[PDB]
């Protein structure tokens, strides 16, 4: 009935599940309610007031307890489901192709993967291009090394590993084909980024962007009202943005816009469904995995439950009306 009053319940398991997801779904309707306006004309309004406003602004878990909850490799995003039976490991498959036909990849060309986390999509162009030269960027020390080690294991001579904040690194560098999935939306200033980016194509450079989105309009990933408890939650920071779908039209200051495209939310909703159910069925073992470097029983739990409850919430989230509200939004563009 509060705040706190939530939390504490939460954390000790005594909100069944029926319940958290009706909790949360009624979070995101309210969302909803905020960001739909009765106009085109206010539609508008209040969407570019949202571009307008962005254009003015160390404990890593472990590798192994990753393996626990996500698909075969660690893929940080939204998968792409062909049919009802597929699983997580051939959604994250079937999502790495379509990047590859979306982004143009080729044999042969220099690609960039900014933001590749545990690299599942470094690993997938570099073992089926094998005369692609493949870069990973990425701002933590233990994905580097987990990428790194996958290469090795998988006897690929193909890939290199930036270890990098993209929003400090500098270089003469330019690529083929640089790729962003689910990064901008941690991106503080999203003008200066696509500046930056830019300058590592040529003029017959393809950049693609994939983020989540809205279909209608954007929003800070926080609370709107006292009543929710879950935004701030699961973001403590809150520096995840959602932008609307077509956000990125505006952000051609730097670079032009070849193709666009949306994946229903549906896809992202099976993606957070399977890391749930595979979460629970290796409840056990990744408990007894965290517990050394979380030294303390209730810290894994606290450390559980939030995972959990993300994966409890993205499903309401990105299922909402048929997953027609929050999806995944694609861009392909070309350096001016
Ligand atoms: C949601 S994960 C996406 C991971 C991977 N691209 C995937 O599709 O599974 C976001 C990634 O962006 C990285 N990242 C966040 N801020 C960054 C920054 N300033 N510089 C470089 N990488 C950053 C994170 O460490 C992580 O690898
Ligand atoms: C601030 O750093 C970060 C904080 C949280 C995250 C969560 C991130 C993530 C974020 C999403 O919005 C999402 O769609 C529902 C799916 C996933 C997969 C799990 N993955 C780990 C990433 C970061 O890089």
């Amino acid at each position: 009935e509060s705040i706190g009053e939530i939390m504490g319940k939460l954390m000790q398991g005594e909100i069944g599940d029926e319940e958290l997801s009706k909790r949360i779904k009624e979070i995101f309707g309210k969302r909803l309610q905020w960001g739909y306006k009765p106009t085109h004309q206010q539609q508008l309004a209040f969407n570019l007031d949202f571009i307008k406003s962005l254009k003015e602004m160390t404990y890593e878990l472990p590798s192994a307890f990753l393996e626990a909850a996500f698909g075969k490799t660690i893929k940080q995003s939204g998968c792409y489901f062909k049919d009802e039976t597929t699983t997580i490991d051939e959604a994250e498959e079937a999502s790495h192709e379509l990047y590859c036909e979306r982004a143009q990849i080729k044999d042969g060309q220099t690609v960039l993967d900014i933001g590749c986390g545990q690299g599942g999509l470094v690993l997938h162009i570099a073992q089926k291009y094998k005369n692609c030269h493949v870069t990973g960027l990425t701002n933590s020390k233990a994905q580097k090394n987990y990428i790194l080690m996958q290469a090795e294991k998988l006897q690929l001579s193909n890939v290199d590993v930036i270890l990098a904040d993209v929003t400090k690194h500098e270089s003469d560098k330019t690529y083929d084909r640089i790729l962003v999935i689910a990064t901008i939306e941690h991106m503080k200033n999203i003008q200066l980024f696509m500046k930056k980016l830019s300058t590592w194509m040529t003029e017959d450079s393809l950049l693609f962007v994939d983020h989540i989105c809205h279909k209608t309009f954007s929003h800070h990933f926080e609370a709107i009202d006292e009543d929710d408890w879950y935004s701030g939650f699961i973001f403590p920071k809150g520096c995840v943005t959602i932008l609307s779908a077509s956000a990125l039209l505006y952000f051609q200051d730097d670079v032009t816009i070849l193709d666009h495209w949306v994946v229903n939310g549906m896809h992202m909703a099976r993606s957070v469904d399977a890391w749930r159910k595979k979460l629970d069925k290796n409840m056990e073992l990744a408990r007894e995995i965290l517990l050394p470097g979380l030294g303390s029983k209730e810290a894994v739990n606290g450390v559980i439950t939030h995972i959990r409850t993300f994966c409890m919430g993205g499903y309401e989230q990105f299922s909402y009306n048929n997953g027609e509200e929050w999806m995944v939004a694609q861009m392909l563009f070309k350096k001016k």
